[PDB]
C-alpha cells in the first residue's frame, strides 16, 4: 500500500476518532477512484488484460480496508460503541467491518477471481441455434415481442442453461469466501451484513407485513393475465388454476409484465398507451431518451448532467466488436467529477423509463458529491432505487406524455384511467413478489439453510410460491436458475427494489402535495414543479448522513414503509380487477401447484 494511504498515529478516545475519520475519509477518496475507474475499464470492454487490472484494484481496496480497520480495532474496539457522537458510531462501525479484507491474501485473490469469473460468464453467454443470440438485445427482444410458445421457450430454456449451469461450482465457492469474511466482523453470515445497511431490528418482519397488504393486487392481476394468456395460447399450455409458465409475461424472469400490455388492456379503442411505435416513427435514438430525462430533471431545478457524464457514458451498445456489459448501470467515480451511464440502450417505452432510473442514480451522485465519500450514499439503498421511478411515475401518465409528442389523443374518462393503471399494475405489482423473494433466497443460501443441493429446488419453491410460476421445461439440480439473472453472478443486493417499489409511491404522494397538485394521485405530473424539486432535492443531498427514518419523516410525514400510498395509486384498478375475476369465476391463485405445461409436438424444433 503506497504510503500516503496509511493510517498514522491517533488518540485512543472518542476527540482521536474524530480526527482518524477525517483522515481515513481523505484517503478513502483516492482508493474508491481507482476501484470505479478500474471496474468501468472492464465492463465496457470485456479483455482478460482488464479482467487482470480490475483484479488488481480489488486488491488494493483490501490492503486499505485491513490499515485502516485494524488501526480502528486497535485504538477503538473496546469504546467505539458508547461514543457520544451517532454518526462517528456509523463511521467507525463501518470501518471496524472489514468484510474481504478479513480473508488471508491468497483467498482474496480466489474471492476477487470468483466474482470476475462469475461476472463474465454472465455478460458473455450466448444461446446459439453456426450462429448465436445474445441477452441484450436478441433474447430481450424475443421474450418481449414473440407470441410463438415455442421460440419463447427456446430462448428461455437457453438461457438458463447458458448462463446458470456453469456458475454453479463458483457460487458455490464465492458464498463460502463471502461468509468467511463476514463472519470475521461479527456477523452470523453475509445476508445478516446485507440487512444491517437499513438499521431496522424488525427489518424482516415489516417486509412480510407489507408483502401481506400487497399480495391481493397480485393475485388478482396474477388471475386476470392467466385468463388472457389462456386465450391465446390454449387449455394445454395454461391452466387456468395452475402457475403461469414463466416464458409467456414479456421478461425473461418474468419480474415485469408491461411488455404483454397489449393481450391484457381492457379498452382497446381508448388511446394506445404503450408509445413504443410512436418513439420508433418519431425516430428516437438514445441520445433523445437521454436528453428528454435531463430535461425533466432541470425542470425541477435539479442539476443537468455534466459535460464529463456526455463525453464519457456508454448510451448504446458498441457496434465495432466489443463485448460490454450490457445490463445498465449508474457510476460514481468518487473524484466529484466524473459520473456516467453505462446502458445497450434500446428505443421502447420502458427504456424510457429505464434511463430515467439511472438519471436518478446520477442525480443523487451529483447533489451529495461534496460530502465525506462515506455519506456518499443512499439514506438507505432503496432510496437510491426510488428516485428515478419517482420521476418516471409522472412521464408515463398520459397527460405528461401528450406534452412531449408522443401520445397525441387526450381522454379522461374510466376507462382510460383502467388502462392506464392496468399498464402500471403489470409493471409496479407484477414485480412486488419478485423483488421480494430473490433475496429471501439469498438470504437462505448465506445462512445454510439452502445447500447447494437445494439451490433450485428452493429457488422454484420460492418462485412458485410468490410469482405463481413455473419453469415450462425440466428442472434438476445441475440447473442454477436463480444464477441466469444478473444480480446473483454480480453479488448485487435485491430487496433494495422490493423497498424501493414501496416507496417510490409515498415519495409520489408527498411531491405531488408539495407541487399542489389536488387531483387523483396516478394522474400527478410533478414536471416544472420547483417546489417538488427542493422537497427532492434535501433528500438527495443528505446522503446517509442521517437515519433514513428520520429523513423519510422530514420528506413525506412518516418515518417508515408504508403501503398506503401504493394502495391509494391503484385503488381504481383493485376494485375493478377483483369485481372482473368475480364475474369470470376465476380462480384466485394456482392450487395445481404441481402443474407444468407439456413440451410443444416437435420440440425443440
Ligand atoms: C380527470 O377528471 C377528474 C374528475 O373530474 C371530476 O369528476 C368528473 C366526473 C366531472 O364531474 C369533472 O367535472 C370533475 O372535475 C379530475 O379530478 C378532479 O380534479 C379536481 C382538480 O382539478 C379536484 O377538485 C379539487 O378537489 C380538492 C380536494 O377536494 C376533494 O376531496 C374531498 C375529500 O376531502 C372529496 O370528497 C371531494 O370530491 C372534493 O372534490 C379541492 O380542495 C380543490 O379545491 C378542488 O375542488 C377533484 O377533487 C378531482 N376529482 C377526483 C375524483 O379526484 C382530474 O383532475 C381529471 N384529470 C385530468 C388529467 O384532467
Ligand atoms: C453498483 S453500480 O456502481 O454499478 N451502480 C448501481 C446503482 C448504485 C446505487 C447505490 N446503491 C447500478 O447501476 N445498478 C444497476 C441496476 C440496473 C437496473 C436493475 O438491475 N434493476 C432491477 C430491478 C428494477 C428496478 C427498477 C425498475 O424500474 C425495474 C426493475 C432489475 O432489472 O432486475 C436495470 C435497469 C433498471 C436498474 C440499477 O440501476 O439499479
Ligand atoms: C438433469 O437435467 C440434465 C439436462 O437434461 C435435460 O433436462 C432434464 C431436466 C430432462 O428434461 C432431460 O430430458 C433434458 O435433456 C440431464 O443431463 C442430460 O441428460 C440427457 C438425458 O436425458 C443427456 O442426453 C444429455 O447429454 C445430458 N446433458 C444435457 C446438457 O442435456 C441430467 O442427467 C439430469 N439429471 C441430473 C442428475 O443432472
Ligand atoms: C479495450 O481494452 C484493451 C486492453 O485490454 C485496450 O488495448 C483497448 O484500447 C480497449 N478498447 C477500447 C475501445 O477502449
Ligand atoms: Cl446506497
Ligand atoms: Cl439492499
Ligand atoms: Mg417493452
Ligand atoms: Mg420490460
Ligand atoms: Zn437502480
Amino acid at each position: 500500500l503506497d504510503p500516503g494511504l496509511q493510517p498514522g498515529q491517533f488518540s485512543a478516545d472518542e476527540a482521536g476518532a474524530q480526527l482518524f475519520a477525517q483522515s481515513y475519509q481523505s484517503s478513502a477518496e483516492q482508493v474508491l477512484f481507482q476501484s470505479v475507474a478500474a471496474s468501468w475499464a472492464h465492463d465496457t470492454n470485456i479483455t482478460a488484460e482488464n479482467a487482470r487490472r480490475q483484479e488488481e484494484a480489488a486488491l488494493l481496496s483490501q490492503e486499505f480496508a485491513e490499515a485502516w480497520g485494524q488501526k480502528a480495532k486497535e485504538l477503538y474496539e473496546p469504546i467505539w460503541q458508547q461514543f457520544t457522537d451517532p454518526q462517528l458510531r456509523r463511521i467507525i462501525g463501518a470501518v471496524r467491518t472489514l468484510g474481504s479484507a478479513n480473508l488471508p491474501l491468497a483467498k482474496r485473490q480466489q474471492y476477487n477471481a470468483l466474482l470476475s469469473q462469475m461476472s463474465r460468464i454472465y455478460s458473455t453467454a450466448k444461446v446459439c441455434l453456426a450462429t448465436c443470440w445474445s441477452l441484450d438485445p436478441d433474447l430481450t427482444n424475443i421474450l418481449a415481442s414473440s407470441r410463438s410458445y415455442a421460440m419463447l421457450l427456446f430462448a428461455w430454456e437457453g438461457w438458463h442453461n447458458a448462463a446458470g449451469i456453469p456458475l454453479k461450482p463458483l457460487y458455490e465457492d464465492f458464498t463460502a469466501l463471502s461468509n468467511e469474511a463476514y463472519k470475521q466482523d461479527g456477523f452470523t453470515d453475509t445476508g445478516a451484513y446485507w440487512r444491517s445497511w437499513y438499521n431496522s431490528p424488525t427489518f424482516e418482519d415489516d417486509l412480510e407485513h407489507l408483502y401481506q397488504q400487497l399480495e391481493p393486487l397480485y393475485l388478482n392481476l396474477h388471475a386476470f393475465v392467466r385468463r388472457a394468456l389462456h386465450r391465446r395460447y390454449g387449455d394445454r399450455y395454461i391452466n387456468l388454476r395452475g402457475p403461469i409458465p414463466a416464458h409467456l409475461l414479456g421478461d425473461m424472469w418474468a419480474q415485469s409484465w408491461e411488455n404483454i400490455y397489449d393481450m391484457v388492456v381492457p379498452f382497446p379503442d381508448k388511446p394506445n398507451l404503450d408509445v413504443t411505435s410512436t418513439m420508433l416513427q418519431q425516430g428516437w435514438q438514445a441520445t433523445h431518451m437521454f436528453r428528454v430525462a435531463e430535461e425533466f430533471f432541470t425542470s425541477l431545478e435539479l442539476s443537468p448532467m455534466p459535460p464529463e457524464f456526455w463525453e464519457g457514458s456508454m448510451l448504446e451498445k458498441p457496434a465495432d466488436g466489443r463485448e460490454v456489459v450490457c445490463h445498465a448501470s449508474a457510476w460514481d467515480f468518487y473524484n466529484r467529477k466524473d459520473f456516467r451511464i453505462k446502458q445497450c440502450t434500446r428505443v421502447t417505452m420502458d427504456q424510457l423509463s429505464t434511463v430515467h432510473h439511472e438519471m436518478g442514480h446520477i442525480q443523487y451522485y451529483l447533489q451529495y458529491k461534496d460530502l465525506p465519500v462515506s455519506l456518499r450514499r443512499g439514506a438507505n439503498p432503496g432510496f437510491h432505487e426510488a428516485i428515478g421511478d419517482v420521476l418516471a411515475l409522472s412521464v408515463s401518465t398520459p397527460e405528461h406524455l401528450h406534452k412531449i409528442g408522443l401520445l397525441d389523443r387526450v381522454t379522461n374518462d374510466t376507462e382510460s384511467d383502467i388502462n392506464y393503471l392496468l399498464k402500471m399494475a403489470l409493471e409496479k405489482i407484477a414485480f412486488l413478489p419478485f423483488g421480494y423473494l430473490v433475496d429471501q433466497w439469498r438470504w437462505g443460501v448465506f445462512s445454510g439453510r439452502t445447500p447447494p443441493s437445494r439451490y433450485n429446488f428452493d429457488w422454484w419453491y420460492l418462485r412458485t410460491k410468490y410469482q405463481g410460476i413455473c419453469p415450462p421445461v425440466t428442472r434438476n439440480e445441475t440447473h442454477f436458475d436463480a444464477g441466469a439473472k444478473f444480480h446473483v453472478p454480480n453479488v448485487t443486493p435485491y430487496i433494495r427494489y422490493f423497498v424501493s417499489f414501496v416507496l417510490q409511491f409515498q415519495f409520489h404522494e408527498a411531491l405531488c402535495k408539495e407541487a399542489g397538485y389536488e387531483g387523483p394521485l396516478h394522474q400527478c405530473d410533478i414536471y416544472r414543479s420547483t417546489k417538488a424539486g427542493a422537497k427532492l432535492r434535501k433528500v438527495l443531498r443528505a446522503g446517509s448522513s442521517r437515519p433514513w427514518q428520520e429523513v423519510l419523516k422530514d420528506m413525506v410525514g412518516l418515518d417508515a414503509l408504508d403501503a398506503q400510498p401504493l394502495l391509494k395509486y391503484f385503488q381504481l384498478v383493485t376494485q375493478w380487477l377483483q369485481e372482473q375475476n368475480q364475474q369470470n369465476g376465476e380462480v384466485l391463485g394456482w392450487p395445481e401447484y404441481q402443474w407444468h405445461p407439456p413440451l410443444p409436438d416437435n420440440y425443440p424444433e
